[PDB]
């Protein structure tokens, strides 16, 4: 809508206060004019009709319980935009400043969130498995990263390619969470999963086997469930990424960590320049080695650590 750019204030899903970019035209709308072609957040009103109504608020204060998922969807879309722009010189998910549109209060008791090809969609959870899913910055950025992948490599969502697709979204979801300094960690979805249980998450990148997920290629799932193990086998790549950044010794292989920024640069270059729709784990290794070579040189520590990390998780 047309109006005046304003800054409102509200509280997110976890009760934290934050400022949000809004637009004033009689009402204050969750329309951020400061990022690309805009960030727009919508009320789906517990329906499954999308996108719903552009979020309108009478006073630019967003402290109602019903407001909280919208505050976080809007704010964390903005943080994700800022990450890709400031760290990777990428303008929105398509690199062409596409508007980022999000709908909250999707359906009733809905324990999921997803990028649907044109917008983000967030359930509120059932209050036991999940609280509203936009409360997790890593969830928001994980799903928006699926759009990045779709607009670059086009990784197929099945089998090893699909596990790479998932792991890329976990890697950049995590890197966004660190970029924001929003209680960062190497676990996924901890801020919105099981409010009655502290210390858990959907999966761990630093220790996938904490939740039973494989941390080595020899332990990969080979059946047909979960589209051929896309959220299961992602642990193999997630652990390699963790090792590249943080270092460690894994199945006896010592990895010299090179930090988060270099992890992100290596994997962003691999994703955008080298991966293809059917890349497998071995091809991802090659893409990451080539990317680190492009950036740091073939004789660099960075290249040596990429190789170490993929050796540690059994990916040749
Ligand atoms: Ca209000
Ligand atoms: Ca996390
Ligand atoms: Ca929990
Ligand atoms: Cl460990
Ligand atoms: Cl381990
Ligand atoms: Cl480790
Ligand atoms: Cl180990
Ligand atoms: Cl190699
Ligand atoms: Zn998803
Ligand atoms: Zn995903
Ligand atoms: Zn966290
Ligand atoms: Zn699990
Ligand atoms: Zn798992
Ligand atoms: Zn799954
Ligand atoms: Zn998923
Ligand atoms: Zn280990
Ligand atoms: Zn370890």
């Amino acid at each position: 809508i047309t109006g005046t750019s304003t800054v409102g204030v509200g509280r997110g899903v976890l009760g934290d206060q934050k400022n949000i970019n809004t637009t004033y035209s009689t009402y204050y709308y969750l329309q951020d004019n400061t990022r690309g072609n805009g960030i727009f957040t919508y009320d789906a009103k517990y329906r499954t009709t999308l996108p719903g109504s552009l979020w309108a608020d009478a006073d630019n204060q967003f402290f109602a319980s019903y407001d909280a998922p919208a505050v976080d969807a809007h704010y964390y879309a903005g943080v994700t935009y800022d990450y890709y722009k400031n760290v990777h010189n990428r303008l929105s998910y398509d690199g062409n400043n596409a508007a980022i549109r999000s709908s909250v209060h999707y359906s009733q008791g809905y324990n999921n969130a997803f990028w649907n090809g044109s917008q983000m969609v967030y359930g509120d959870g059932d209050g036991q498995t999940f609280i509203p899913l936009s409360g997790g910055i890593d969830v928001v950025a994980h799903e928006l990263t699926h759009a990045v992948t779709d607009y670059t490599a086009g990784l197929i969502y099945q089998n090893e390619s699909g596990a790479i697709n998932e792991a890329i979204s976990d890697i950049f979801g995590t890197l966004v969470e660190f970029y924001a300094n929003k209680n960062p960690d190497w676990e996924i979805g901890e801020d919105v999963y099981t409010p009655g249980i502290s210390g858990d998450s959907l999966r761990s990148m630093s220790d996938p086997a904490k939740y039973g997920d494989p941390d080595h290629y020899s332990k990969r799932y080979t059946g047909t469930q979960d589209n051929g193990g896309v959220h299961i086998n992602s642990g193999i790549i997630n652990k390699a990424a963790y090792l590249i950044s943080q270092g460690g010794t894994h199945y006896g292989v010592s990895v010299v960590g090179i930090g988060r920024d270099k992890l992100g640069k290596i994997f962003y270059r691999a994703l955008t320049q080298y991966l293809t729709p059917t890349s497998n784990f071995s091809q991802l290794r090659a893409a990451a080695v080539q990317s680190a070579t492009d950036l740091y040189g073939s004789t660099s520590q960075e290249v040596a650590s990429v190789k170490q990390a993929f050796d540690a998780v059994g990916v040749k």
